[PDB]
């Protein structure tokens, strides 16, 4: 009965996620830990041409009033599909190999992913909605498509003060502070949402506490108010019927959001430290993560093959 | 636990699927109708019209293939939302196969694969969707649960054109090139399920598409559409990311149970044939004691809100 440890490193761009993941992997034996990198080659060439350049280019032309919100939404929506494809297809092929949740002995294999499918199907789309370039209905359609949450889904989010974050970003994409704020807010909201659900929060019971505007710990702390969760973003006029509550189609999508996030294992990594400091901190966090059994005898080698294949073909 | 019979009425538009499903249920049989209100108002404004106008603009050379594909892509997300959200919430209620009449019969107007696979594939055949986008939607197809019975149609082309002309939805343009494409995709779909059920291995047969248990040839299945040059490396090999999506397609389609309804007849004749087809469909148990009444509620609420 070989066990597997899956860890998805996620959160806003520019905090040091990629470095620290590589550093952690460099500490292990090549055969017992494998890095699933960002699929940059899929994004710039294989799925479409220079998808990142197109997203940045679209938000800029919308911001400058050169294209309409509608024109922006179509490009952003199609672009996000391209951005999420390698994550969704990897999740789908991995799925059959994942058994139940297995502290416990060291895992036979550890897979560290640079992001989870919810980055492209939920977080970046929600931030683009805040930026005016995605409709809330399209964000909810993406949510309804998030794959069932496999057992042992450990997600590591990141903490980094805005000023240090902004500092790192003056490195070269395009320098969008509003987008940085939006993606930090969405990942904030996501950590609070997982805690709200894990504390027994029912969005349907608390929906009425939202009426207002905009004024995190994913696995500690008291229960957050629904106003500090992702459910706050969907009180948009577009989604409300003439009686005032959400149309049922959108309510069901929120039911799906709850189901998917409630069973996840979320951890917060302080990135306000040197690269080796982030590496250790993540390594200490990796000890409280949930492992799973695998379903077949050869699932370990198959999974390892999948991960190396992915890295070779799609990472730079 | 009580048993459930799920029946997805699908296939090319213009065949009379909605006419014949109306008649079928015209409290132990509930209909999840075509979510026309989502398409025209709730999800976006007149998405049908936007899809047919875009293809028309592309056919006339007013917009580029790239401009069309972005619109078709974004619009297929809108079209499929009602199906995807319905499947996501119904999923936890479906238990294993049960194999006497079911406690509930849920008849749907289409399955999620219409919007995540068949319409995208037809638009690729129409030059208005990239094959990479079709495989992105394929990777997102929900896992096939037990008892997924899908009814596809059979109808001669000329008769289908006649019926298509009467069944025009709001914003639709009569397009015989799209009719041919959607008829080709659904025919390929039926052959693909048979291919996979008789043990066909797309990876083993792939060379037959380029290097020259009775089952259809692979060139007569959906896999042939994915020999698209955009998905291949300079040496001709398919990129693994796309091969994986084809592995997902094989997994999702193989376990669906396909039934063919002859539409070349009257609405009562079509309705009657549909009912004859139900004896071979697979029923499942539900997972909770309360699964039945809540599924019924889902179905009525969907209908009331999104049905025309
Ligand atoms: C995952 C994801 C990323 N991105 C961009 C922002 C980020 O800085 C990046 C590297 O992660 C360049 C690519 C999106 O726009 N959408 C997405 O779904
Ligand atoms: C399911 C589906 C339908 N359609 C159109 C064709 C059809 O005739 C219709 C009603 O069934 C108008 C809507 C698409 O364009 N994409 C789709 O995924």
């Amino acid at each position: 009965m070989p066990t597997l440890l899956r860890v998805y490193i996620d959160g806003p761009h520019g905090m040091g996620k990629t470095t620290t993941t590589q550093l952690l992997v460099a500490l292990g034996s090549r055969d017992d830990i494998v890095y699933v990198p960002e699929p940059m080659t899929y994004w710039r060439v294989l799925g479409a041409s220079e998808t990142i350049a197109n997203i940045y280019t679209t938000q800029h032309r919308l911001d400058q009033g050169e294209i309409s919100a509608g024109d922006a939404a179509v490009v952003m929506t199609s672009a996000q599909i391209t951005m999420g494809m390698p994550y969704a297809v990897t999740d789908a092929v991995l799925a059959p190999h994942i058994g139940g949740e297995a502290h416990a002995p060291p895992p036979a294999l550890t897979l560290i992913f640079d992001r989870h499918p919810i980055a492209a199907l939920l977080c970046y789309p929600a931030a683009r909605y805040l930026m005016g370039s995605m409709t809330p209905q399209a964000v909810l359609a993406f949510v309804a498509l998030i794959p069932p949450t496999l057992p042992g889904t450990n997600i590591v989010l990141g903490a980094l003060p805005e000023d240090r974050h902004i500092d790192r970003l003056a490195k070269r994409e395009r320098l969008d502070l509003a987008m940085l704020a939006a993606i930090r807010r969405v990942y904030g909201l996501l950590a609070n949402t997982v805690r709200y659900l894990q504390c027994g929060g029912s969005w349907r019971e608390d929906w009425g506490q939202l009426s207002g505007t905009a004024v995190p710990q994913s696995n500690a702390g008291p229960r957050p108010h629904i106003g500090d969760t992702l459910f706050t973003l969907f009180r948009a006029p577009e989604l409300l019927a003439p009686n005032g509550d959400l149309y049922n189609v959108f309510a069901w999508a929120l039911d799906v959001l709850a189901k998917r996030l409630r069973s996840m294992h979320v951890f917060i990594l302080d990135y306000d430290q040197s690269p080796a400091g982030c590496r250790d901190a993540l390594l200490q966090l990796t000890s409280g993560m949930v492992q799973t059994h695998v379903t077949t005898p050869g699932s370990i080698p198959t999974i390892c093959d999948l991960a190396r294949t992915f890295a070779r073909e799609m990472g730079e």
